[PDB]
């Protein structure tokens, strides 16, 4: 029995009733997957039994296993990872929250002229072992069919635009993505595990714990190559 | 009467020579002047020493229907507007009277009293600026609408891109009467306004004129903005303006401007 | 009665435990609460199931002088302000009532009725944001002044007519010296119309620049409300933001506000009232 | 007899009455120099006799000769920013090809006090991306006039100690004030024209409004000194060596 409890209007849900591990039924896995897609980031609590091997075994059921700043993970490659699982190991006595934003909700909220702009824009993403890729600013989510924004801090520029225009448009879209209403902010506790849809989110690791020691363990799941609204795929420039 | 046109810059501006400007010009001469205006956006006549207010107005009559001087600034029904340095310096990029539906199509401005230095006027081509837009920004402009106001309160929603009724060319319609873009947050209106205005006022899309006695400028207010430079300190400066009635902007899909407040019937007819 | 303070983040936020909040607390307890408030900027009490409007007000009385609810929104002379979702949602970064000279020093906000999801509130430290400024931007902030002013359904129009019934305009320094801590703090937020002596385009750019630094997630704490929760914040060293992420669900909190003093800039100059009179709203603390 | 005719309130003057060349009196040279410092860019006309050698001989009297559709000050990526340039028309397009200048002195005076002080305390990284990188003050004290002037333009990569987003916003704010039309003069070149500008108190912009018609002007540049800020601190070279370009 997988119960899903919404945390906010546009993003975030708690999951309850699941002892997380590699031995879950297909019904349970696909209910977890359904929640992930709908809510964008989901949180399990009380997973005291869970270790690295268990986290990995669990990850294997959801896909194929593989920063004080707003970003989507590893967008400087063509095959942007679809999701990540993050488990608390050692937490500071204060701070160390993480925030997520819905790039789906942000798109839906765009007025028509700005939607169409986003639909037609392409962005150069890089890691500066050099990677450079041109991604559409709007990609069609391969599992939900929903249109979602693809931006974040690996964006160097928008194709065909002056740098001053890239800066202004990037800020305009980012402002809409990171509006507090499109975000959820999680306070980590021991036994917590978060899973997010990296195709429909950005996130931000808040450095508000003064460099107290903090360890979480991440498993990342392979994704596909973004397709734009007209069927065009991302173009790898380097890497 | 030969009307010779000399280009001043790639995208905007021409001098006109060979015409004693007045109300007694042939249709061939008038339509050659009109053709130059549309192609070059602002045109300049010089040495018009004989020209007075009545002559300027008689000449204006041949190119269109003179407007009341201004919707709100006119003392009565007079067709001449004083551009007098004691009352204002329009030190800001704009298209004339865009807060009404019937944006005037053109203005004629004649030098009367000039400062010993400064007092230039600049014009920008809102046609060239559009052509220069990369495709995603063109389409954005094509789909944006702007609220223009004069704060007799006037408020009108115009398309950011209008199709020029005589040339068929697409041209930007912005300038300082824009309060906001319809449906957008104010921060987004500010950023996009600056983006488009930056492209309009790029020096390459502008011509800047040094006024001399006997000069007369005519500009296509559907395809330009202009700016009166206040670089003459406190010197007295007077030019006389006649404005010609225009039509209601139509966007790229055939939609017309939407009046929210005010009534311009008294200011001018629809041309 | 032990008052235990638990930090929530590096630059802002603490939980308070061990206090049954009310009007009958010892001076030691009150001053320990006050000390936590100044250090942590916003503090949170939980499990205050016994607490009602009268109790909240009795408690507020120990920490300062309650104001009239609001300069313009108050029906009369009542000290409680409804934060009611039918009338308004303050989905915007601000410091309370900065359009008067006597900016209230603090507010107490108690949960009454909560949505099943969302409805979080965030606070930012305008103290930490100042400390984090590089020297040239500090000196800029030190020398800037800002003009603050107060300018669908019937409930919503009422709210807005009432809010603006009288006009208020005041020039405040962008940096004020905190009268209890001595710390320099930014004073901005959404009542700012412009910066004195600057072009509007420059006011917009500088406002965004400073606000960006204030609202950086690192300088914020975001609270999930539960029944029995009560928040108290230092309105001299914060801004806050009511997040509208609960769709059309009903949400009510009750606010009591405490009288503050007139901001002084870094050179000893005080705020200059241009319009409005706040004598009726509150005294100067 | 050197007559100076103002072109605008804050910048620009025509010079008349001088056959420009290497054989001018000290009185004439220093009157030309005085006009340059006051007006920031000055224009001679009708100099049909003037050739490259003559332009250079004339330049020699005003300093030590050294040996862009975008607002800039020349060669600010070195410590020894050249003090001035002389530009003579050789071959002009039939239309367009204007040049504009802006006064970085007037722009400073016009700043409200808080923004002045900001400018007084800001430093900028200038580069040419032979890689050159130098940190210059945003406000320098002009060594001949004593007037404070802004030092920005398109070689600025960033402001020292600031986030890039802040550098972009402040750069645009100051540049907006510099290039305000009121602080500029725009010159229409004619054969026989020669312009001289004070590169310590200006920026300029070559307008590309002649569609790639052929256009030639000849430039001679005069060696300058190292900027000093409002507190006596000098520019800090991070990379490159300008000894070969010019002396101080
Ligand atoms: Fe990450
Ligand atoms: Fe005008
Ligand atoms: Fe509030
Ligand atoms: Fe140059």
């Amino acid at each position: 029995q997988v119960t899903v409890t919404k945390l906010g209007a546009h993003i975030g849900a708690r999951i309850d009733g699941v002892r997380v591990g590699g031995d879950l039924s297909p019904a349970t896995v696909s209910a977890i997957n359904a929640a992930l897609l709908e809510h964008k980031v989901i949180f399990f609590s009380g997973q005291d039994h869970l270790d690295d091997a268990g986290q990995l075994e669990f990850a294997e059921l959801l896909g194929t296993p593989t920063a004080n700043s707003w970003h989507t993970d590893v967008t400087f490659v063509d095959r942007i990872p679809k999701a990540s699982l993050l488990r608390a190991v050692t937490l500071p006595s204060y701070g160390g929250t993480t925030a997520w934003a819905s790039t789906e909700a942000a798109y839906q909220q765009l007025p028509a002229p700005l939607r169409t702009l986003a639909d037609n824009l392409w962005a150069v993403h890089t890691n500066r072992d050099y990677y450079e890729v041109e991604h559409p600013v709007v990609r069609v989510h391969p599992e939900t069919g929903e249109r979602v924004l693809l931006l974040g801090h690996f964006v160097k520029s928008f194709v065909g635009l002056k740098d001053t225009e890239s800066a202004a448009l990037f800020r305009l879209f980012q402002d809409r993505i990171t509006r507090l209403e499109n975000t959820v902010r999680w306070s980590w506790k021991p036994g917590d595990l978060a899973i997010w849809d990296n195709r429909a989110t950005q996130h931000y690791a808040v450095a508000d714990y003064d460099d107290q020691y903090r360890r979480l363990n991440r498993v990342t799941l392979a994704g596909d190559i973004p397709v734009d609204v007209y069927g065009e795929r991302s173009r790898v420039i380097a890497g």
